[PDB]
RNA sequence: GGGGAUACUGCGGGCCUUGGGACCGGGAGAGGCCGGGGGUACCCCUGGGGUAGGGGUGAAAUCCUAUAAUCCCAGGGGGACC
């Protein structure tokens, strides 16, 4: 129990965001300890709406209350879009979510889109010519 | 079968330098080969965290996951690719 003056507590929200679904996860400055891990598909029963900014929202406020009740007055934002080979935008869900931290009240710091970007690239899905759907 | 002409072609000889070849100089270039050193990314293993879903679709399911998954963190390894 350190003498806390500040009340500044900081931590890092990492947001994987796609097209399939989004996650937010609360956790210390390192990162190496976990605070609040909240998805779409428990915010909601739809698979199709997992990704939506609705219940993106509220998987960020549920992540938020968790952590403003632990403390972390703030957050670091870390958007994350999926893979290499894989797509490279991260989604709605991702506006969605820090806006919805921003509601709940943490004060949001430093935003990065951490997307893994290749400087060579692994082979991708789909083969030669892709989808065609 | 003879005789004649000699521009062109051929044959022989000689001269030339414009075509081409050789050389020299400073540059250019993802030309090639061989060696070394790296870059992310990806996958697996280990350890820590943290629990109930992840993934994928037009929508779903197969599949992965409660032996602890997805996510995050620290290490190790791997093969491709720049």
């Amino acid at each position: 129990q350190v003498n806390l003056k500040k009340k500044e507590k900081w931590g890092v929200a990492h947001i994987y965001s796609s097209y399939n679904n989004t996650i937010i996860h609360i956790t210390d400055l390192t990162g190496a300890e976990t605070v609040s891990r909240w998805s779409g598909g428990m915010v909601v029963k739809a698979d199709r709406d997992e990704p939506s900014p609705y219940a993106a929202m509220i998987a960020a406020r549920r992540a938020a209350e968790e952590a403003m009740e632990k403390g972390f007055t703030g957050v670091h934002i870390k958007v994350r879009a999926p893979g290499g080979s894989k797509s490279k935008s991260p989604g709605p869900g991702a506006q969605a979510a820090i806006r919805a931290l921003a509601r709940a009240g943490l004060r949001i710091g430093r935003v990065e889109d951490v997307t893994p970007i290749p400087h060579d690239g692994t082979r991708p899905k789909g083969g030669r010519r892709g989808r065609r759907v």
